């Protein structure tokens, strides 16, 4: 049910990521660097537990979770959030909540590419990842 998302993915396109980061309050110097970074995202499962790694020259993150079970997360920009990841319409939907705020990170597969849509406030960012062999 998560199976086609699994593997190693490389960023190959990004739209409106600065808008998204700015909406979250990320400072200008961090946004510079992030705008030029091409992370690698690794999605692995072991039974019911998924692990999602994001690696770059700037920041690294790792989360582990079961689908449909809330978990604590500390994001790349140091927000302490309550998170849940589910499958919805075949999309992997990650919802983060903190301070009454929310942001969604939605992943879907289109033509074999992994499209990540990030929404916070009115900002909508679309990042495209391609699978590494
Ligand atoms: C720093 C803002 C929060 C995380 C951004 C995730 C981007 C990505 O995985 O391509």
């Amino acid at each position: 049910m998560v199976d086609a998302f699994l593997g190693t993915w490389k960023l190959v396109d990004s739209k409106n990521f600065d808008d998204y980061m700015k909406s979250l309050g990320v400072g200008f110097a961090t946004r510079q660097v992030a705008s030029m970074t091409k992370p690698t995202t690794i999605i692995e499962k072991n039974g019911d537990i998924l692990t999602l790694k994001t690696h770059s020259t700037f920041k690294n993150t790792e989360i582990s979770f079961k689908l449909g079970v809330e978990f604590d997360e500390t994001t790349a920009d140091d927000r302490k959030v309550k998170s849940i990841v589910t499958l919805d319409g075949g999309k992997l939907v990650h919802l983060q909540k903190w301070d009454g705020q929310e942001t969604t990170l939605v992943r879907e597969l289109i033509d074999g590419k992994l499209i990540l849509t990030l929404t916070h406030g009115t900002a909508v960012c679309t990042r495209t990842y391609e699978k590494e062999a």
